[PDB]
């Protein structure tokens, strides 16, 4: 009753005040928003407040999602920046991961970018199958875990060191699932560096619990990131 007052203020998407916003368009609702609400991490997107319309108020991300940033050929990362992205998710997925939520649907598409270049984990939440982002697994039974998320997440890296490049070009859809299983990962990007694809493998394990925690993915990631200097431009390749 009284338990929804903190989300609540008063004075598809729209831009607003009160912060920059983006603002989108009934027990249900008051619920989701006071869970949604007590997620607080700087990688993952807030729930700024909830309004009757409905409307849901988020922050407004400034360069808008990530997918896209990596893609725009006017932009010049460096392997560093990329790795760095890579970093940023895994510790909004680690939040995640600690709070028992499943994202299900994570990739570059789905994480955004603000004015300092921080990676917010978003479409999750009242801010809310991708088959060529999910586990062997979750491809055979429609369930997902944070263990699923993890393969995703190894998914998402492979978009980060493509620059945006879509995941197995090639092969349709409704075919994934044949083709992972005659045994196949995507390849190692041209900017990849080992370390990172070693990663990416352990991500994708064939069994679900032998595959790093985000906790794990972290500590790992931030040791090779802390490696590079910046010095490396990753270009995009002309097959995708
Ligand atoms: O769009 C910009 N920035 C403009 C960036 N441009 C690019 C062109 O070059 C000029 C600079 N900021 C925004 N912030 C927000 C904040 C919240 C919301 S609702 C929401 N909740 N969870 C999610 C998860 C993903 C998406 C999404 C996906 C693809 C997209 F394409 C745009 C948005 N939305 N979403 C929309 C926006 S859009």
């Amino acid at each position: 009753v009284q338990a929804v007052q903190h989300v609540v203020i008063g004075p598809c998407v729209y831009h607003g005040t009160l912060i920059h916003c983006a603002v989108k368009s009934v027990s249900q609702f008051l619920t989701e928003g006071i869970i949604m609400k007590d997620f607080s991490h700087p990688n993952v997107l807030s729930l700024l407040g909830i309004c009757g319309s409905p409307l849901v108020v988020l922050p407004y991300m400034k360069h808008g999602d990530l997918r896209n940033f990596i893609r725009n050929e006017t932009h010049n990362p460096t392997v560093k920046d990329l790795i760095g992205f890579g970093l940023q998710v895994a510790k909004g997925m680690k939040f995640l991961a600690s709070k028992k939520f499943v994202h299900r649907d994570l990739a570059a598409r789905n994480c955004m970018l603000d004015e300092k270049f921080t990676v917010k984990v978003a479409d999750f939440g009242l801010a809310r199958l991708p088959v060529k982002w999910m586990a062997l697994e979750s491809l055979q039974t429609q369930k997902f875990t944070t263990k699923s998320d993890v393969w995703s997440f190894g998914v998402l890296l492979w978009e980060l060191m493509t620059r945006g490049a879509p995941p197995y070009p090639d092969v349709n859809t409704f075919d994934i699932t044949v083709y992972l299983l005659q045994g196949r990962r995507l390849l190692q990007p041209e900017y990849c560096p080992d370390p990172l694809y070693e990663v990416m493998l352990k991500c994708w394990h064939p069994k679900a619990e032998m595959r790093p925690s985000f906790s794990e993915l972290v500590s790992r990631i931030s040791a090779i990131f802390s490696t590079f200097i910046g010095e490396h431009y990753v270009h995009v390749n002309a097959t995708y």
